[PDB]
């Protein structure tokens, strides 16, 4: 079923709750985990490799399986889940923006309907 | 981590996938798998019990895990995970009403929001 | 600007809110008013066309401008809205089936999605 | 009804349709009308006194009814409808960060979703 699980992760406490789902779901299934983190349009690109790094850190997926994306991260997000393959998409209900507001967070409602693969949300 | 998952059935293709989706989930994680099918404010009945009985057939859950509720859809899942204490929610994106003009059904809206665990949406 | 107004009533407190600023629109913009009530798939026309009754009662429309459609409300509304070539459709946040737990109705969110013209949100 | 209107500003093309839809919504209600743009988390200072410039240029207001805000966009609007007392506030459905994906922006789903007041979406 899921052969390849693809993890969205903003460095936020649901992604680190996400990544604990993602790396579980990866042990259950026997399948390949891939991590991402955009960012978005240096100091950015710093900032932005340490949350990568973190999320490796919880997942211990190999380097060639943590990737830096930039874009808005949904469609950074799409675009890898369609060249991985992703099976699954795992990440928040809501991230670093949460207001409490929204029902979902934005960049969650974009994979969700724009998804080529089922999604798991992490609250 | 997943102990206990819960399926929204509603008959509707997106729910049949998510039905596969969710045994599957079920047998890797070696977890509960119960199922449930709302019926809305007899015939009615008599409907939804074929519905459920359908839910029954594509997952293989014993006769005390597939269960009939009534209401507002997401307020019966909603009750029914609570009570169950289900760690995962597996429902579709869309269902019956499906028109393609909503970015989520607005059963799966209601339970991304409320969810006392995570939500694994089905396309 | 807005000529014609098209007014959407369930007959909910938020639509008999949204039928006091649509009333109040179509004086300021010297606009033609139009009201429609949707019933779903008779004792169901009966208690629909009671529920057309009082959004012309609180709006002072004539007849032929207060209607009643059948179909998935918000496909009905649009339909009614490309014909009438409203300028403007008003319609509330929520309806009857509020639970509080949605950003906004579904019926609300399809019609908006697809508008042929702005939406006023009545809360 | 409508005596004081505010209009949520971004520079996108939905927004310049929704300042000509606040400006001709003031001129029919008698209304005094805001207009307000946000900027986020100098550059950025004068790329947003220019945005706000050109909404002042399109509805006429004087400049104590223009308004620079910092911060999250709806946030920063939630915060000017309430204290100018705001009676409609008119944004649009998208803006600059539109992909098409969205069933309406982060920051109007954010406004709808905590409104003091109507909200006029215009596409
Ligand atoms: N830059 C990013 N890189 C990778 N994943 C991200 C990124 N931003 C968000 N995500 C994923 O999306 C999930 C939901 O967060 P999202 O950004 O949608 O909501 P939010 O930050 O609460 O609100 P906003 O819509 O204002 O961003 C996060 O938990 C994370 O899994
Ligand atoms: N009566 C129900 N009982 C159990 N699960 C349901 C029921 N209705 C919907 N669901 C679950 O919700 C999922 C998404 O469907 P939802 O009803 O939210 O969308 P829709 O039918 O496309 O639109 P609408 O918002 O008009 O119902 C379905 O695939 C199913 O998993
Ligand atoms: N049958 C209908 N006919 C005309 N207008 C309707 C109808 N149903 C809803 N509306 C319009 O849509 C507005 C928002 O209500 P909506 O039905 O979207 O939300 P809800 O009833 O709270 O939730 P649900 O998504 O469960 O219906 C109502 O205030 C009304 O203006
Ligand atoms: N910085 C801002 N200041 C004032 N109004 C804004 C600002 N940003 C957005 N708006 C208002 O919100 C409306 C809808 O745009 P919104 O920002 O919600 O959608 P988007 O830019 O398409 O997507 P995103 O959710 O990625 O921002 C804009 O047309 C404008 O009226
Ligand atoms: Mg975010
Ligand atoms: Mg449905
Ligand atoms: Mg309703
Ligand atoms: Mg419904
Ligand atoms: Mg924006
Ligand atoms: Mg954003």
């Amino acid at each position: 079923m899921f052969k390849t699980i693809l993890l969205a992760y903003d460095g936020s406490e649901h992604a680190r709750r996400a990544a604990e789902v993602a790396k579980a779901e990866a042990e259950a299934h026997g399948a390949r985990l891939i991590v991402v983190h955009a960012y978005e349009p240096r100091r950015r690109l710093e900032r932005a490799e340490g949350v990568l790094e973190e999320a490796r850190a919880l997942t211990g997926v190999p380097k060639e399986d943590a990737l830096l994306l930039e874009g808005v991260p949904a469609e950074a997000i799409l675009q890898a889940a369609r060249a991985e393959k992703a099976d699954l998409i795992v990440m928040g209900t809501r991230g670093l923006g949460a207001l409490g507001s929204l029902f979902l967070g934005s960049q969650s409602q974009r994979v969700v309907a724009e998804a080529p693969c089922p999604v798991l949300l992490v609250r």
